[PDB]
């Protein structure tokens, strides 16, 4: 995540870390006890996910690790356009919830007015580096004309755009699957953008979780 700043402590109890080879690879949110969602391309081989961390250099009391029994991606995922870059993590140990592990609720109005939007992850900072500590964001969500504009006949209903005007604040490599919170609901996932990363003029592509809502029913009810 590009030009933002560490995040409080308590303010991320949905942020999944996902790894692979023990190195970290996406982000993720823990959505129901038993499952993370995160963006389809994130998709390796024996993923862990780590819920209750804050700093990913240290051991912290409040984390619980999971390996992944079962990884459902979008049947209509097109890994060359990004369309529906979605993917649900069966976990092998329901999440030991408590202050620091909680589950994000999903936005399931495609109409909703909020636009008070944030973003978080471990991916690559301004300096190019990857941070131990979890970094936060304010975004607004851009208008689709706008966002077509930027993006000329690469965005789908399936995608949502979200970026800063101000300071370029933008998700990059490493945040991918992380959460797009607006009006403390689940209103994206973090699936690609410009490179370098920066959203002024850009803005970053967020796959549209309103659009899933009966997928992801139908998953963890199956
Ligand atoms: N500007 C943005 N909002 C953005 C840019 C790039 C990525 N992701 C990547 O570039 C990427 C590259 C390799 C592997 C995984 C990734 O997520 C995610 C978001």
């Amino acid at each position: 995540l590009v030009h933002g700043g560490p995040c409080d402590k308590t303010s991320h109890p949905y942020q999944a870390a996902l790894y692979t080879s023990g190195h970290l690879l996406c982000g993720g949110v823990l959505i129901h006890p038993l499952w993370v969602l995160t963006a389809a391309h994130c998709k390796k081989p024996n993923l862990q996910v780590f819920l209750g961390k804050h700093n990913l250099g240290q051991q912290e009391s409040s984390q619980e690790q999971s390996s992944v029994v079962r990884a459902v991606i979008h049947p209509d995922y097109d890994a060359a356009s990004h369309d529906q870059d979605i993917m649900l993590l069966r976990l092998a140990r329901p999440a030991k919830l408590s202050e620091l592990i909680q589950p994000l609720p999903l936005e399931r109005d495609c109409s909703a007015q909020t636009t008070s939007c944030h973003i978080l992850g471990w991916g690559k900072t301004a300096d190019g580096d990857f941070p131990d500590t979890i970094q936060c964001a304010y975004i607004h969500l851009v208008s689709r004309e706008e966002c077509e504009h930027a993006y000329p006949g690469q965005i789908t209903q399936n995608m949502l755009c979200a970026g800063d005007e101000k300071y370029g604040k933008d998700s990059c490599q490493g945040d991918s699957g992380g959460p797009l919170v607006c009006g403390d609901h689940l209103r994206g996932l973090v699936s690609w953008g410009n490179i370098p990363c920066g959203s002024k003029e850009k803005p970053g592509v967020y796959t549209n979780v309103c659009r899933y809502t009966n997928w992801i029913q139908k998953t963890i009810q199956a």
